[PDB]
């Protein structure tokens, strides 16, 4: 599209994931993977708000970046991840969250928007994009007999849309959550996937702040794979830049000319997975492509980090509410830490297995 939202800004990086970082890499031992670990501290990330108690530091990462802009010469661009919906992860447990659907939800979640977007009003010289709900509308598409999701889809939709329409009154750059080339990039997933989230920007107004789709965030695969993952089989887009070939122009056919980011983020090393769905901490991922506008297609404005590597999709620990099977499979790096907490190990790995090389 005409407008990206990065070029003519600098990527404020995160505060949040450089001191999970700072404080990793000085417990690395070698010299030299030591160094090139605190460097991953200058890779700009998604910082996300995955409970009011993040909303404090979204204002202080604004301040920052409106006062390191006017000490460098520049325009700085915040980027952020609106992930609080209430049944928070319908499909599964590691992820659950602080809002329930039955204990208010909808109105604690509008709440959580307002005083996101009460922080934003305050920094307009300060740039935001936010991704929409990492594993939420994707649900809607593929999951409705899951019964969570089923009663948990009015809910998505109305706070979705309530976000999305908040947050376009102020200006913020967004990209809506849409799964990945091995969940809705399946052939037959494409025309629902598309008619969806037609159907929420259609709700949201079209905002022109709507830019597009966020895909494979929090996942691995390849944007340009060189052979198809064996795990793909079946499925004709093996990778994200088949899987956004193929949605984009039904996008455009539906009135809607969307543009797309992508996770590269724990990509570096394809070819790790004994099933597609497999998703947890899957062992051995590496660090991938650096973010970047030089996407190699037409519908990507980005390359981008998403999913901060090194902290933990999901506990491995059987005991826990949140504990996912598949976080003990064998493709699951193991003992793992809560979902959102830093897993030490798993971004050593991480930082070893970067592909490129940092
Ligand atoms: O992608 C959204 C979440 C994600 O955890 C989420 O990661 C975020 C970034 O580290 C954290 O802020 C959250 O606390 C955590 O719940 C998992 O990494 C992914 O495997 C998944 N599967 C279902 C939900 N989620």
């Amino acid at each position: 599209s005409a407008n990206n939202p990065w070029t003519g800004f600098q990527i404020f990086l995160s505060p949040y994931y450089a001191n999970e970082v700072a404080a990793a890499a000085k417990q690395i031992t070698d010299p030299t993977l030591s160094s090139k670990a605190a460097s991953v501290a200058n890779i700009p990330t998604f910082t996300w708000l995955d409970s009011v108690a993040k909303i404090p530091d979204l204002g202080t990462y604004l301040a920052s970046a409106s006062a390191l802009g006017k000490s460098t010469g520049t325009k700085q661009l915040v980027q952020i991840v609106i992930y609080d919906l209430p049944d928070r992860d319908c499909a599964a447990k590691a992820s659950n969250g602080e809002f329930s659907i039955a204990n208010n939800g909808q109105a604690n979640y509008e709440n959580y928007i307002d005083q996101i977007v009460a922080q934003i009003q305050q920094f307009p010289d300060v740039r935001v994009v936010a991704v929409i709900e990492p594993d939420s509308l994707a649900n809607l598409v593929t999951n409705l007999n899951v019964q969570k999701c089923a009663n948990a889809k009015t809910t998505y939709l109305a706070s979705v849309n309530y976000a999305l329409t908040n947050l376009a009154k102020v200006g913020v750059y967004m990209y809506m959550d849409a799964g990945h080339a091995g969940w809705l990039g399946w052939p037959a997933n494409l025309s629902p996937a598309a008619q969806l989230f037609t159907q929420v920007w259609q709700n949201a107004g079209k905002s022109p702040f709507i830019k597009g789709l966020a895909t494979n965030v929090a996942n691995y695969n390849a944007l340009q794979a060189a052979s198809p993952d064996p795990i793909t089989q079946g499925n004709p887009n093996y990778d994200e830049i088949h899987y956004i070939n193929a949605l984009a122009p039904l996008l455009q056919q539906a009135g809607w000319d969307a543009t797309f980011i992508v996770d590269q983020g724990r990509s570096g090393v394809q070819n790790i997975r004994q099933q597609w769905g497999d998703w947890c901490n899957i062992k051995g991922a590496g660090f991938g492509t650096r973010p970047t506008t030089n996407t190699g297609s037409q519908f990507i404005d980005s390359i981008v980090w998403v999913k901060p590597g090194g902290e933990s999709d999901g506990t491995s620990n059987s005991s826990s509410p949140r504990y996912d099977s598949t976080c003990s499979l064998p493709d699951a790096a193991q003992p793992a830490p809560e979902a959102g907490t830093w897993f030490q190990a798993y971004f050593q790995t991480l930082v070893s297995a970067a592909n490129p090389p940092l």
